[PDB]
């Protein structure tokens, strides 16, 4: 089934349940994934009104881009040309500039297949927008299907030579309450390097380094709180985890991440090269989500991308988009119980 | 009463009928007006869904912006230096180049006063945004009174030196039907001077023309099949009219125009210097209103806004937007019947 309501400001609630009885819901607002449960459970950190999301924190399950991460001093060259984009993290632009896509109100329509639904959402920045050359069409498409499956489309097309690398900001919190830290998650990763950060700016330091058998290791399920309680350097610089993962093995067909909670886990499928894992490092900030105030550590992302610093290592990849070329990505989550024995105690 | 529904596409349609029972209606899609009824009739063209004014004309009823008209070669100055705006029509900007703040969707919310309600809708055009320094937060209020008075009111913050001249582009048709001209509506409006237009391409040729007493002379009410069958070298050139009249006297206090079928009569008040006037010159477009097909002349504006041009002709006035100061603009359609 599928419902449809104001959520506040302007943008509207879309609701949908499928055969299995799971309900996921989005928002027009950032073209943003608003709540996941199942059995009455959160699955995914949310608020519970449009205004909230714009006063306590807009990136939540938004859409994020054009590029998303920190690109050091907002500097890009495309064409052979440099040029300056929006700064608002100090000199960084971070997830493409201020009161950038996450922001906007898009236009969508839904598309009922039965046993999957459709929900592609649009916006176009015009050129220029936050020193993006463009204009850029583009559209996200949101699916959930009757086996549970939660897909994001990515479609974009520039009139000129540009850079996009989006990605989906949602977080998991298999607690279902964002006071209860996710150190207690198993986490299964398929990435044998990360990309450390130069300080706490967080922009990139310039090297790909291999973390096997280090707690930064999980090709392997392990709990979260390994990493969490590792005293490594670069989970000291920002608290926790704020990296880019290098996978393995690319192609969508993969499993690349599975993070497990008892009888619940959630996978990860994707057509890109890298994972931005982030564990809400927010110490004591305390924002309210569902009335409870939520913990450092008390959520995980899994953005699926190019690797953020490709400006300075080449390696990682190339996130330009030539006019009149379609730019693609493919990010599945799909839910699953059972799938193994997930017994432990914190 | 306050009813809100999908309009399609996501955007809502906000309605609002007053004591008199006369219903407004504004879409967040580009903060526009979509209808205006008394007794049954269209005061106004509009669609009955999003998808129609993107499909059809987007500019019906909205907020056009950031700069209204249109800008020679999408150039112009900012603290003596070169901009160059996105250009959609050949060379120039018109209405604030593509894809510009009349097709998104504007975030709102609405204040009910009881004898007043107020939309307030809300946009932040990013900085660079078309070309646009910025960036600029921009709110449009369009509010509804028991008075039978239509208010839309703009609020403009620039974090950087910019150009700032927004108006509202609704259509009127007393006739209720676009299939019908507005030759037969009587006007009057309080300007002595008009702008010219170079050629069909329809920038400013460069200089003030007086009117007085000449076939655009409404100062007098008039009936526009004047103005409309006149062989002036300007009505001929754009096949009705298309141009920014320049107000004798500023204040919102004035009535500066007046347009009137029978019984029914819409009066304009701003706190702009000009009104730009168009007529609907489409020829035989043909554009479906309600199921209507569009007549050459079946509407006409009020465009309030500093007439277009003053990067040609300065005496004109000065669109610049400084960074920090706050940019407010008003204008009134007040709805009069008579008894
Ligand atoms: O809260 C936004 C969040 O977005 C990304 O995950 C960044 O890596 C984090 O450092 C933080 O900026
Ligand atoms: O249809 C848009 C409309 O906008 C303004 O009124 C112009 O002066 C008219 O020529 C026309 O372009
Ligand atoms: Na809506």
């Amino acid at each position: 089934s599928i419902k449809i309501r104001d959520f506040g400001l302007g943008s509207d609630l879309i609701s949908l349940t499928n055969k299995a009885g799971v309900t996921i819901s989005f928002t027009n607002l950032g073209a943003r994934i608003v709540d996941w449960q199942k059995d009455g459970k959160h699955l995914i950190l949310g608020f519970d009104s449009a205004k909230e999301y714009l006063e306590k924190d807009a990136y939540p399950g938004a859409t994020v881009g054009p590029t998303a991460g920190r690109i050091k001093d907002g500097l890009v060259k495309i064409s052979g040309k440099d040029y300056i984009l929006n700064q608002n993290e100090g000199p960084q632009t971070l997830n493409g500039g201020e009161e950038s896509i996450h922001t906007k109100l898009w236009t969508y329509e839904v598309t009922d297949l039965g046993a999957e639904v459709q929900v592609k959402f649009s916006l176009v920045s015009n050129d220029g927008t936050n020193g993006y050359p463009g204009k850029i069409e583009m559209s996200v498409t949101h699916s959930f299907d009757d086996d549970n499956k939660w897909k994001i489309h990515y479609e974009a097309i520039s009139d000129k030579d540009t850079v996009f690398n989006p990605t989906g900001h949602v977080y998991f919190n298999l607690n279902g309450d964002a006071s209860e830290s996710v150190e207690n998650h198993g986490l299964r990763l398929a990435a044998s390097r990360f990309v450390p950060l130069k300080d706490q700016t967080e922009i990139v330091r310039g090297d790909i380094v291999d973390i096997k058998n280090t707690d930064l290791d999980f090709r392997q399920e392990k709990q979260l709180s390994n990493a969490f309680n590792s005293n490594m350097e670069q989970v000291q610089l920002v608290k926790g985890i704020d990296h880019p993962f290098l996978l393995d093995q690319l192609g969508l067909d993969k499993e690349q991440a599975r993070l497990t909670l008892d009888d619940t886990s959630i996978s990860v499928f994707t057509d890109q090269p890298s994972i931005v894992i982030f564990t809400a490092n927010f110490g004591d900030l305390g924002t309210l989500y569902h009335e409870k105030k939520q913990v450092h550590h008390g959520g995980i992302t899994f953005e699926c991308q190019v690797s953020p610093g490709s400006e300075q290592i080449p390696e990682l990849g190339d996130i330009s988009l030539k006019a009149g070329e379609k730019y693609q990505a493919t990010t599945i989550y799909s839910l699953h119980t059972k799938l193994e024995h997930h017994h432990h105690h914190h």
